[PDB]
């Protein structure tokens, strides 16, 4: 039985809403993962072949509970800008046992971040032994929230006709029911090269700017659908990602960590 963690170090996120100042700004791709000084997290800049002037700023180790972040773009390709744990040592999910994410942000309106976009938690995880190849690589979303587009509002949740694939399931968790859709990607980029892999979503039904997320309940009920996650888990991060518009993204509040079963606290930050 899973223990909600009630230990002092956890910022309440539902009036963690200061603006934080003094970030240290990267307008750049990363290369991938790169660690933070005096942080136990990593973070990526991401962009597609070009349009850019996004900037990807960190708040430090020692406020908004050291993982969080300011985004803005101008007409991106595809941007994605992302923060927290960064894994990649042939381990599964269980192995990092209950994951939790408390956070509080502002952005941009509807509308600013093109005709698709994400907020929340992702990342990737390997599993070499899946029978069906396309399988052995996953890229997963908790999407808590999004910009809309001109056709959808960003009060209103995503759907297949934005994700694309299929509807396996739903749960209710963190005061929401969350629709889980599986996707396949056919020789797409990834972190493996160009090729065929699956994707993972939970799509929150009732969006929000703030709370936290019971990360570890998505990853044991995609598995209970069959959606597994295999032996090598990759990162798990809060991220922004704006398919194009011009727009910004603001946290107050990132905070991640990590319990035992009991509720007893393994990881937090700061």
């Amino acid at each position: 039985q899973v223990v909600k963690p009630t230990d002092e170090r956890i910022i309440d996120p539902s009036t963690a809403n200061t603006q934080l100042t003094g970030g240290v700004c990267y307008n750049t791709t990363s290369g991938g993962n790169k660690p933070l000084a005096g942080s136990p997290y990593g973070y990526e800049f991401w962009i597609d072949t070009g349009g850019g002037v996004c900037s990807f700023c960190w708040y430090g180790a020692d406020q908004g509970g050291g993982a969080a972040f300011k985004a803005t773009w101008t007409n991106p390709h595809d941007f994605l800008g992302r923060l927290g744990y960064f894994w990649n040592e042939n381990k599964p999910y269980s192995h990092y046992e209950n994951i939790y994410c408390g956070f509080n942000y502002t952005r941009s309106g509807r509308k600013t971040a093109g005709d698709y976009s994400y907020i929340g938690i992702y990342g990737w995880s390997r599993n070499p032994s899946a029978s069906n190849s396309n399988e052995r690589l996953i890229e997963y979303y908790i999407v808590e929230d999004w910009f809309g587009n001109q056709w959808q509002a960003d009060t209103s949740p995503m759907g297949i006709n934005t994700t694309g694939g299929t509807v396996m399931g739903s749960f209710t968790v963190d005061g929401s029911s969350y629709q889980i859709i599986k996707n396949t990607r056919v020789n797409q980029p990834s972190i493996e090269g160009d090729k065929t892999f699956v994707q993972y979503f939970s799509i929150r039904q009732s969006p929000r700017k703030s709370g936290t997320i019971s990360i570890t309940e998505h990853f044991k009920k995609w598995e209970k659908l069959g959606m597994k996650l295999g032996d090598n888990m990759y990162e798990c991060k809060f991220l922004i990602e704006a398919g194009a518009g011009e727009g910004f993204f603001d946290a107050r509040l990132i905070q991640f960590y990590r319990a035992d079963n009991e509720g007893n606290i393994l990881q937090i930050t700061p």
